[PDB]
């Protein structure tokens, strides 16, 4: 689940939407999806649900790029899918590059202890996956 504050760039509109705003108003919009091929494809949202308030961790990546998600949220690492609570300053994550638009790999900058905030839930067509804070991790 994604925490409030996470930005979501839409390929259809080309702007930046906030999950807190997209879910609260279940807005029929689109998002970027990822497959096992590593390629990015736009996909519509067909479900919006609130996950309640729970503890979440903050993953800081080089460039300031940060992502807040639940410990059960799986992150796309070099070794497949790994729970966020299993990430330590040294784990590399895939982040979308606006320069080449293509997928790129970067190292973490610092791990942020658990906190507390509202969390949301989405459903991307079938390719359960969405781009959040430039980072690609299951919905």
């Amino acid at each position: 689940c994604l925490a409030e504050g996470t930005r979501i760039f839409d390929p259809v509109t080309g702007t930046t939407h906030r999950i807190e705003d997209v879910v609260d108003g279940r807005k029929p919009i689109h998002v970027v999806a990822a497959a096992k091929d590593g390629t990015l494809h736009a996909r519509p949202v067909v479900s919006w649900f609130d996950q309640g308030t729970r503890d979440v961790i903050g993953l800081r990546i080089a460039g300031g790029a940060i992502l807040w998600a639940t410990p059960d949220h799986k992150v796309l690492t070099e070794y497949g899918w790994r729970a966020a609570g299993e990430l330590r300053k040294g784990d590399r994550v895939a982040v979308r590059d606006v320069e080449t638009g293509e997928l790129r790999y970067s190292v973490i900058r610092e791990v942020l202890p658990t906190r507390r905030a509202r969390t949301f839930d989405l459903e991307v067509e079938e390719l359960h996956t969405l781009v959040a804070e430039g980072v690609v991790v299951h919905n």
